């Protein structure tokens, strides 16, 4: 419904990947895993890691992608059509070139404004689900994108991220309760302290 | 039996990763493949991009897998499967960190190195398969190394790295031919200075 009932993190597999800025939604879903004590498992059906359980009274599933970026629908597809869940209850988090380190927002529908894993999501699904955009910078030309979004952000740009992450983490509440202006509101409002 | 009838680029699908050091194994069959005008094709049975054609009088078969690097094996294990090619008829082409940039070495044998994509073959075809081993050069520690094979190299190292190819690449008659200690004299003689 309203509800948002499945939580996707993009990014990519394996210990290479697990620290570089491409893999910013996979920081929101495990942390957000870990927090309600929802246990993450191996998935191998929808080519992902997955899990289910209670977030703030609300029976919620949780998916990381195991495809690599931009194949990601290969697992959020089939995945979210098995259990029937529209786009309108579905979140993906994802890293945001478009915002800076400590900003994040969230929206509703649009494209992927050249985010290769939601360009693999968006044909299938169509557009409206919401996403959590997890500032990480733009280096400033197309061909630095590549070392940017695959590098490791030093530490005062990722304790920029970690902050802006914590921030939504506080607020999964209003969005598995389906009071997703106020998320919005509450979300976009952030600014590190 | 002796002769090479098939040879593997190792390497990562899409734009974003194609200058990067992981995919020197690319580069090379990329090369040896317009070399001998032998077209590189989608393969979608074998999860991969390959090619057939005439190689100094031999029928020879090229394979660039689509899998991402770690999950090569899911393209040569049936691939090599489904045309009969014996381990010992096998060359893979791949980034070495543990030589410098314009060393190349031909191995036969051995294990993976902690190279990821060998890591994935060698369980399942065994050990016994030959390696064009291109050096990428080393980081100087294991926390750096992500970073460094998804990389592209300054314009010096690159200058090396071709080198070593252009000069393995004029070995490929006697590896097709099934002279391979003679090819492994060949290559392993490149001085890049």
């Amino acid at each position: 419904m309203s509800n948002i009932s499945l939580i996707v993190g993009l990014g990519n597999p394996g210990s290479e990947y697990a620290q570089t800025r491409h893999n910013a939604g996979f920081w929101f879903v495990e942390q957000l895993a870990d927090k309600y004590g929802i246990t993450l498992k191996n998935d191998p059906k929808f080519h992902g890691i997955s899990g289910r359980g209670n977030i703030e009274g609300h029976d919620v599933r949780l998916l990381l992608p195991m495809t690599y970026m931009n194949r990601s629908g290969q697992s959020v597809v089939p995945f979210s059509k098995f259990y029937q869940i529209a786009p309108e209850a579905i979140l993906i988090a994802h890293d945001e070139l478009d915002m800076n380190p400590g900003v994040i927002r969230l929206k509703t529908g649009g494209g992927h404004g050249g985010h290769n894993g939601l360009r693999d999501i968006v044909p299938h699904i169509g557009p409206n689900f919401h996403r959590l955009r997890i500032g990480i910078g733009h280096p400033g030309s197309k061909e630095r994108v590549s070392g940017h979004v695959l590098g490791k952000a030093p530490s005062n740009e990722q304790s920029l991220m970690d902050g802006a992450i914590d921030h939504a983490l506080s607020k999964v509440k209003l969005l598995v309760q389906g009071q997703v202006p106020q998320a919005m509101n509450q979300i976009n409002a952030y600014k590190p302290a």
